[PDB]
DNA sequence: CGATCACGC
DNA sequence: GGCGTGATCG
């Protein structure tokens, strides 16, 4: 079975053809300054593997890899690019992402390795990474022969599914939403990650000093209300405590126990001391462990840069998601949490952060894609939404529309959208089933479009058995046709939020890449650091602060045309925290 | 490895 | 109600 091919120790003019199939292969999940054990070239002359040693000291090879001109199809390009950028050297020609293409095709399929998007297309003639590396411990790089071989059939696998996959994104019309959206874009993040984002190390480390000392005072009180010591971590023995030691009343249940969730905990905080404690206790330990802890065992210790990886090819609806460490989930609610955004700066001295963040874009889109007539009038009156909702459901006057119904009236627009249910909301608003029923029936006779939205998408989607969203994107929805209620349910819910959530992805992902446009045609510094699914940050200058003022939210509001206006709001800062 | 919890959008 | 990451338990 043994797949022909030349084990190259050095590098050919036949290798170098304008179109070609690549495999940069980085093994490292976390491919940031990681080592590049093979390379794999398929063209019209051949196939070809070269060790990374030679191929990468060799100017001609560095070349070819940096000629826009020279064309090449590859699987996770963007881990490609990255680790050669840590080693100086520049990839351009990126053609045909198999994994991007594989992901528009149908998120639902995971495709993580070639072999999985290659199963798409019945092409079997490959292995997946894990049969070939192993996974976790026992992961490792095989020996030459072994390794060449896989990245050889990986390099013709990508060849042969070139033409299959585009003509099916044709045939889907996503073939512009690959090659001028998604493909773009991933250099963009590759950019991004690579920047990374620097960070006070000393900050956190004092932050992370101060919790460790009010930790173990909040726990110590905790076991001298408790008459005992307990792992407070434990959700289960934290239950037998509250609920069975202290008799405090059973508020909320899960599927195995009692509820000890911080909603339910805030409700019997009037019942006993030791509740405050727990939350305290819970409120620090979540900073000191997964921020502190986690930032610092992350930053680079020569630039005290942090780097992310965007997922670009992983959320069912196109939103990108940040791992290791993730960015896209810094606290900012809560003051406390939110602190730890001072530790967040600019990458040079006498740089600032600049925040821009598109104002209610899911509710826009929906206006929009529903053309319900009062929502579109109320943004075309720069209405805040959740206000007016409040004025809508509750029957009162802007006036009068208090900060605790704004948080209700949000409530009611995230959930009647996507699904929530009268026993869901009222829990929510902490109201009556029948309550919530009340004001779902008058959220609909003020927003009837929104209603016909609702029940107009989930037939479209019975009816060709996907959803789609402003630029094509889609995902398929097997289960809205299934016999079983519940799981039925779950897709019809899908079917409502996909094209919002969906389509806002759409448009923040074109607006970056008419960002860099505009800031490479001006010739500025300023350059993105992280994405947060509704907002971009930047750092520059402090010299382009008053042009950014302009230029991002100009870009931004202009990404897409909708048919009510894309609002931005923006702030900027000597740190994450200050640009507020 | 599923549950629970807590953080973001 | 939707979409994520990840700490922690058992
Ligand atoms: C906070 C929150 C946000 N989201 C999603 C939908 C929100 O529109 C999006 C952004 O969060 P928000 O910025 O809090 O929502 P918003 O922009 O609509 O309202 P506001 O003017 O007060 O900022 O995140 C939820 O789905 N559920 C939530 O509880
Ligand atoms: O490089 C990211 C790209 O690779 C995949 C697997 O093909 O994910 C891998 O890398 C991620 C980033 O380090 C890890 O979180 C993940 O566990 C690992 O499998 C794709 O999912 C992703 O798009
Ligand atoms: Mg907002």
């Amino acid at each position: 079975a043994k797949m022909a091919f030349t084990l190259a120790d050095r590098v050919t003019e036949e290798m170098l053809a304008d179109k070609a199939a690549l495999v940069v292969e980085v093994v490292e999940e976390n491919y940031h300054a990681a080592p590049i054990v093979g390379i794999a070239v398929v063209n019209e002359h051949g196939r070809f593997f070269l060790r990374p040693e030679t191929a990468l000291a060799d100017p001609q090879f560095v070349a070819w890899l940096g000629d826009e001109t020279k064309k090449k199809s590859m699987f996770d390009s963007k881990r490609a690019a990255v680790a050669l950028k840590w080693k100086g050297i520049e990839l351009c020609g990126v053609s045909f992402d198999l994994l991007l293409a594989a992901y528009l095709l149908d998120p639902a399929q995971g495709v993580d390795d070639v072999a999985a998007a290659a199963k798409m297309k019945q092409y079997e003639a490959v292995r997946p990474d894990e049969a070939v590396y192993g996974k976790g411990a026992k992961r490792a790089v095989p020996d030459e022969p072994v390794l060449a071989e896989h990245l050889v059939r990986k390099a013709a696998a990508i060849w042969e599914l070139e033409r299959p996959f585009l003509d099916e994104l044709r045939r889907n019309e996503q073939d512009r939403l690959l090659v001028e959206l998604e493909q773009p874009l991933s250099s963009i993040l590759a950019e991004m990650e690579f920047a990374g984002v620097k960070v006070d190390t000393k900050r956190l480390e004092q932050m992370g000093k101060e919790l460790a000392e009010q930790l173990g005072t909040v726990e110590q009180r905790i076991y001298e209300l408790a008459g005992q010591e307990f792992n407070i971590n434990s959700p289960k023995q934290l239950g037998v405590i509250l609920f069975e030691k202290l008799q405090l009343p059973v508020l909320k249940k899960t599927k195995t126990g009692y509820s000890t969730s911080a909603d339910v905990l805030e409700k019997l905080a009037p019942y006993h001391e030791i509740v405050e404690n727990i939350l305290h206790y819970r409120q620090l330990g979540k900073l000191q462990s997964t921020y502190i802890e986690g930032l610092l065992k992350v930053v680079r210790p020569d630039t005290k840069k942090v780097h992310t990886i965007f997922n670009q090819a992983l959320t069912q609806t196109g939103r990108l998601s940040s791992t290791e460490p993730n960015l896209q989930n810094i606290p900012i609610r809560l003051e406390e949490g939110r602190k730890i955004r001072q530790a967040f700066v600019p990458s040079e001295s006498d740089w600032l952060i600049f925040a821009a963040d598109y104002s209610q874009i899911e509710l826009r889109v929906l206006a929009h894609i529903a053309e319900d007539d009062n929502l579109m009038e109320a943004f075309r009156r720069d209405l805040d939404i959740h206000t007016k909702t409040a004025m809508d459901i509750f029957q009162v006057s802007e006036d009068e529309v208090t900060p605790n119904m704004r948080r209700q009236a949000k409530a009611v627009n995230f959930g009647i959208v996507s699904g929530i249910s009268d026993y869901g909301l009222a829990q929510n608003l902490n109201i009556s089933r029948k309550e919530a029923a009340e004001f779902i029936e008058r959220y609909f006779e003020s927003f009837p479009g929104v209603k016909r939205y609702m029940e107009n998408i989930v037939q479209e989607a019975k009816q060709k058995g996907y959803v789609t969203t402003l630029l094509h994107r889609r995902r398929y929805l097997p289960d809205i046709t299934s016999r079983n209620f519940n799981v039925r349910s779950f897709a019809e819910r899908m079917a409502m939020n996909t094209p919002i959530q969906g389509s806002a992805a759409d448009i923040i992902k074109k607006a970056m890449i008419d960002l860099n446009a505009r800031l490479k045609e001006e010739r500025l510094q300023a350059h993105l650091l992280l994405q947060v699914h509704d907002e971009l940050i930047l750092e520059a200058p402090k010299e382009e602060m008053e042009r950014l003022c302009r230029l991002v939210p100009e870009v931004m509001e202009q990404a897409v045309t909708l048919r009510v206006p894309l609002k931005v709001d923006y702030h900027y800062g000597s740190t994450w925290y200050d640009a507020k």
